[PDB]
């Protein structure tokens, strides 16, 4: 009567944009967390159709079994956690190995003892997609197809490329799972670029003014003194990208897809213009840069045709998504 959605990680910032939208939904949530204090705190939060469960070490195997066991109502899964790690002395054994391992593990758990679920959602990311000077790169078009050039070997190398690696690594594991074992359900990718946006809760936005993607917030610091921040990319809202994993369970056509998440191109520039807009009394102690130097007409667009299609909304722009951040930190 009402559908069960397992979500992993579920005090992340993105998942929490999730679960709020598919409780405002009406469906019910399962969330991971990994302590019992972080559930109960998302339960104050988010109420009487959300539940949680304590799932400790995501990469381990057999790690969401007994929650699954357990919640024979669930039918959809997102999984959206990622590995946490503190500083990194070994990037394959502490980055690597934990994300590819994780995927696959937390699939076989689904087709081992949730053989009712239908669909899952595997949060990607654009590192899958590429390597970071394409990114950058006014030349390159990304779509639903593109792959990362970027070797297991390389991907070692460096604490940058090993979260590349690790992303994409993972999302073929995902895949290779789908066509080896064969399982009920229907898998999925939603693949975010830089994420913009507003926390889903204020009470979440702990400490007080913060900033993960922290880009938004690289700035907020500065002084006046200060450079122009150097980050550059195309952005993404948390909203959007969180209809997106809605879309991925719910339409068919999302069945077997990737989803390019990828809305307008930014600097550091454009974020300092619109802050400097919208917040005037911060404008004192930031830098000004040169307003509206910023010019990305040479970039050949990402052909994000069929993710649009499917999806079938419109993005918020950037100036919103900023904005609403901000405002939100602020109040």
């Amino acid at each position: 009567m009402t559908t069960s959605v397992f979500v992993s990680g579920a005090t992340g910032y993105l998942a929490q944009q999730i679960i709020a939208l598919v409780l405002s939904k009406g469906y019910k949530v399962v969330g991971s967390v990994r302590s019992e204090e972080k559930g109960a705190n998302l339960k104050k939060l988010y109420g009487d159709d959300f539940s949680y469960e304590v799932v400790k070490v995501l990469e381990q195997k057999g790690a969401f079994d007994e929650a699954l066991k357990k919640h024979p109502e669930v039918t959809i899964f997102l999984h959206t956690a990622s590995p946490v790690t503190f500083e990194v002395e070994d990037t394959e054994k502490e980055i690597l190995i934990p994300a590819i391992n994780g995927t696959k593990y937390v699939l076989q758990s689904i087709k081992d003892v949730a053989p009712q679920i239908t669909r899952v959602v595997y949060t990607s990311s654009v590192v899958a997609m590429s390597v970071p000077e394409e990114l950058g790169s006014p030349d390159v078009v990304l779509s639903e197809a593109s792959w990362s050039s970027l070797s297991y070997e390389q991907s070692k190398t460096h604490g940058v490329l090993a979260y590349f690696g690790s992303k994409q690594f993972a999302e073929r594991a995902a895949w290779e799972f789908v066509e080896q074992e064969k399982p009920n359900f229907a898998l999925s990718t939603v693949n975010p670029v830089y994420i913009f946006g507003p926390q889903a809760k204020d009470e979440e936005v702990k400490g007080t003014l913060n900033h993960s993607a922290e880009m938004v917030n690289s700035v907020l610091k500065l002084n006046k003194d200060d450079d122009v921040p150097a980050t550059t990319g195309t952005f993404i809202d948390v909203r959007d990208v969180a209809k997106a994993h809605l879309a991925a369970f719910e339409k068919d056509e999302a069945k077997g897809e990737r989803l390019l998440l990828s809305n307008t191109r930014f600097n550091g520039q454009t974020l300092l213009d619109v802050v400097r807009k919208n917040f005037p009394q911060l404008a004192d102690k930031l830098p000004v840069g040169k307003p509206h130097s910023d010019d990305f007409s040479a970039f050949k667009e990402w052909n994000d045709k069929k993710t649009k299609k499917i999806l079938g909304f419109e993005y918020f722009d950037f100036e919103t998504s900023v904005v609403d951040s901000i405002k939100q930190v602020l109040k």
